[PDB]
């Protein structure tokens, strides 16, 4: 099982494993009139998104009906190097014009169902270091696969902190079956659209962690599948965000849980120099405002 | 107040601070017929433990009416080098033998209150490098300038993973009047023996923060001071224990907070080569198992 897993691989809730025999064709094939999107979450990332796009065109009009780069109000040149790239790009305003922002990566992603039209829908970090051209494939193949699975998670060796130490601890806690989760935090996943545009979206980095506590809650660990994506390099997150990363993780699967959370963001205490005689206080935002289904907004 | 302050500078609960004025012998005098235990808890630290005494040993009979180490059941030459050094050392065993001993640092924290006698304890980890020897002068400060303090907790610059990402963002989310404490889970701290003996102890890694949130519950934060120690070196904590001390100080701070944690130690999924092919599967313990208040088992 983990003994013996090769990137492709999927792990089942009870236990069982997979070990995909399609092609590329073949998953096209399996497709059954359904369509599917890949959604790009994008912030500054002018360096990377190319990149990311190059790996995922070869797909577009065959097994991916459309590739789409959320773009979160980028000030560099993200924009027109997706553009340049042929992935359409789509700004918060533009996906869902008749609501007003709200800052976060968690309604990135919520403005993205708005703008996407798959019945399928995978996404990708923008911000992935030569990404295998087979993560939408083995991302998608659970879900065409017709085994009422509805949200496949990744798991990846790192070429981590948030997940080892604050989500996966918390979800030993919280909801312990979802301990063999070994990447909740991951931005590669993919899930339909009927799942999607049923649940709340949690706000900022609570989204990911938000979507996968919302799936079992409702569908149980049968309508989670994992794929083994391999070796998976990104950026760096830069480090003074980690804090408040795992402030809003913890915010998010608090709500789920029904735990109250005070609202209060993290005020961390940064040394102004090596000997400790002053230090900078430093309050990060939490939020505790998921968006609704939405379903209830923009319904199909 | 934080953007100025010195080794030794008293941080109370209404945001008011002290730069103390006594010498040593001051304090010594100020103690009023009151007693004070400085306790080192210790497995297997033979390479630090000698260094941390001696950092101590010039207070004994003075300042400090005893010093004792508790011996968590090294296999090394802790004892030894502990007795060489001139501290009386004290096995878990030896310090309550009509209880049977459970593993982890709380039972060892605990079982210190029934071999120690002072009226206030000071704890001091044993794998401190170099340690200012005025941190006990400096820790036991607020406690003899009587301003219903019960609790001292120190500060200090690193020359914190598992603070830094779980313990004060868990606190800001659950406990967010204790956002003002910087060093939640640090070693060094003093206390009254009414308040030591009247509480439960949270078990293994999750002491510290029990003690700090049993003491907030009950006298609020005006009971609880902090003490700037400057600069504090130690010996680096492996990195693969950092999930298990997370899973615990969780465990630890939810039942406190009324949480009903599952009991379900971290699986972690470690690697086993580059290409993330195959997977060890790691759990560790975790414990929701407090000892009672000491005046319960051995009382005064």
């Amino acid at each position: 099982g983990l003994r013996d897993t090769r990137p492709g691989d999927t792990w089942l809730a009870d236990r069982s494993w997979n070990r995909p025999g399609w092609t590329v064709a073949e998953l096209e094939a399996a497709k059954a009139g359904r369509t599917i999107s890949v959604v790009l979450p994008a912030l500054d990332e002018e360096d990377t998104i190319g990149s990311v796009i190059d790996s995922i065109s070869p797909l577009v009009d065959g097994l991916v009906d459309e590739l789409i780069v959320l773009d979160s109000g980028s000030t560099d040149d993200t924009e027109i190097r997706a553009v340049a790239a042929g992935a359409r790009v789509v700004s918060r305003e533009q996906a869902l014009p008749e609501v007003p922002i709200r800052p976060g990566k968690g309604e990135a992603l919520w403005r993205s169902l708005a703008a996407s039209r798959g019945d399928i829908v995978v996404f990708v970090d923008s911000d992935l270091i030569n990404p295998h051209p087979m993560f939408v494939p083995w991302l998608v193949g659970p879900l065409l696969t017709g085994d009422g699975v509805h949200l496949v998670k990744s798991f990846y060796r790192r070429p981590g902190r948030v997940t080892e130490l604050v989500a996966r601890p918390l979800l030993a806690a919280l909801r312990p079956e979802l301990g063999c989760i070994l990447q909740p935090l991951g931005g590669e996943y993919a899930a339909t659209r009927e799942l999607l545009t049923s649940v709340p979206f949690a706000p900022g980095y609570g989204v990911e962690i938000g979507l996968l506590v919302d799936t079992f809650d409702r569908l149980g660990l049968d309508a989670i599948a994992q794929v083994n994506l391999g070796v998976r390099e990104h950026r760096n997150r830069p480090l003074a965000e980690l804090g408040a990363m795992s402030r809003q993780v913890i915010a998010t699967l608090l709500s789920r849980c029904g735990i109250p959370d005070s609202g209060v963001g993290l005020t961390q205490f940064v040394a102004d120099g090596p000997e400790g005689q002053s230090y900078t206080q430093h309050t990060w935002p939490v939020s505790l405002a998921d968006r609704p289904p939405m379903q209830a907004i923009r319904p199909r």
